[PDB]
């Protein structure tokens, strides 16, 4: 039984399932290696339209492996095991394809970390969120990295000294998460925003989400020069010609893409 | 009739209103030519106390203008149009006085740029807020950087990779505007956001907008550096001297600006 | 009295009262120097766990010294006079414990910049938040370095151009503060956090706080490289070694907290 489950449909969406749901998906050696191999393939193959994250079970994840940890006492041993972790969440942020988290349950420590990593989430109402390292005596300093770029400083550094849960509509609120809705309609609106994703060009989504995050960590002037040197390339793209085209003739884009 | 309308009152408040109409006010090269030079003029005059900036006709600004754009497609035609209109955008944070986004329609790709490039925005209930460039197979990358400068990462990716629609209210809950109204209300709550700024002297507020922006984008000792040295000179211009005299002998403040 | 009330419980949780109610506890001189030198002692003592920075009178603090300032005006002076209040509000971000500050009333201009600096705040539901310096001509700049870093830019802007109050509540939605509480139940949610705090290993709350302004301010993998250095150290503290054991045997760790 994989360690990571990987389904693919026909619109070039990718499902990757943790899946060590009695061990609440806790990123392990393991689970990290499968993760990091998982995206290393997908940033390869141009045809990916869109990745949920999505976990068995009943948490979404528990973060890193406890047990195989306190197993392996060395600095070097851990220094190498969250470099690799934050390998895995780097590798997230640089796919050339949108990656949604489905939430379902809890989500703390490295899991929390997760949410934050990924470029949108869904939660529902009942998913709860911690960066509760702290209350087994290790700061979250690796999930602060991620979560004080979803949220206020304020609210970070109260979630990560105290430990303490946050709701999902309070997540949202924050946000952590971009949308909260009921267990039974999770996987609906999930679809929502994949079919969203998929019906734009590919060529788009891919320049856009590079340029996103090499802008939002630098000054305004040269965020927009990238930027506008971004854009320009984006419009000579095919499928911008055609998309503008279409606009000015009042019809569909020929995309070619699911709808 | 003219691209853009000029009005001024006599307390030194301009009105700079977008005035193509029937073109949802889009930002073709002439207009941003004409957004320039009215930035230019302003900013070179130490009387201008505010600047609010409108729009004609039913939207407030569709961005680009699709049909200029598309007619010639070059890599060096599109990296000076989105260079040029990045250089009206600077010119609104800038300008040494703040300029007030007064939205009363939609404002979509570069239009809700602007938005996110004025210091400040009152929309009205019905006003609508998108970075659809990805609509037409262009992704907002220029948009997007002052989007994500507004509003929090997962909701402006969300907004890229969508482009749909955010309500007036969801736009103030994000960051994007500061107030929003019912449209008979627009003109009382400009009113009342001027009012409030052109009681101030110049000075301070032309000081102060200029380090606001400065120290936002660098470390925070640095910040407080800039900040410090700043503060210092504001002290012992003569309307800080003058209001901070006035509160300790329990008066009103003889600014000379208008009440 | 003393200008700046300094008390201390047997749990290492130490609360600095500003103490010049009539004065709205204004950061005179005098008042930022006991500032810096309570913040300069407190750093050098391991044993400390957290500061509640709490306030005399009605007010929570009314910002500089109008009166003071005004008294001999020049540029030297005033450049001088800011970074003495920037020293001691990075002495408060630098602190190796949490800092709550305890907001009963009115937090003006450097007033509220305190607030923002700060690591956490609970406040009375009728205190207000304000960046007044406009209203005497003089514009936040100082204050707005730290508002900016807690909410966001149009809501700053508008709070240091136009000077005006926001509600508690308001300041909660935007980031400002953590929690808004009846005036009668703010020391019981201040106590609520501060045993949270204390409940934790100290080591595992100082290092955490160190890496978490430094990883704030740079890029995401410049963060990451740090964080992840840190985390490994961390874990090799015993608190760490002794709470990932506690939690593996279903226990309470034994942290002598």
């Amino acid at each position: 039984e994989p360690l990571l489950l990987q389904d693919r449909d026909e619109r070039g969406v990718v499902t990757l399932t943790l899946n060590r749901p009695q061990a609440f998906n806790a990123l392990s050696e393991a689970m990290l290696a499968a993760l990091g191999e998982a995206f290393g393939t997908l940033a390869e193959d141009e045809s990916v339209r869109a990745v949920v994250l999505a976990a068995s079970g009943k948490a979404f994840c528990a973060g890193h492996d406890l047990k195989e940890m306190r197993a392996e006492p060395s600095r070097e041993y851990y220094e190498k095991l969250f470099a690799r972790c934050t390998d895995v969440m780097l590798a997230i942020q640089r796919l050339p394809a949108p990656v949604i988290a489905r939430v379902h349950g809890i989500a703390t420590a490295a899991g929390c970390q997760l949410v934050a990593m990924c470029d949108l989430a869904v939660a529902t109402r009942d998913a709860r969120f911690a960066v509760s390292g702290i209350n087994v005596g290790l700061f979250c300093s690796t999930p602060g990295v991620a979560l004080s770029r979803n949220v206020g400083r304020k609210a970070a550094f109260e979630m990560l000294v105290t430990g303490e849960f946050v709701s999902a509509d309070d997540a949202k609120g924050l946000g952590l998460v971009n949308r909260v809705v009921a267990p039974k309609a999770l996987d609906d609106e999930i679809e929502a925003m994949v079919s969203k994703i998929v019906a734009k060009p590919r060529a788009a989504v891919a320049m856009g989400k590079a340029l996103f995050y090499r802008q939002i960590e630098t000054d305004i002037e040269s965020a927009y020069a990238d930027a506008g040197t971004t854009m320009a390339c984006n419009m000579m793209d095919p499928s911008a010609l055609e998309g503008v085209s279409a606009f000015l003739e009042k019809r569909r884009p020929e995309w070619h893409t699911p709808q």
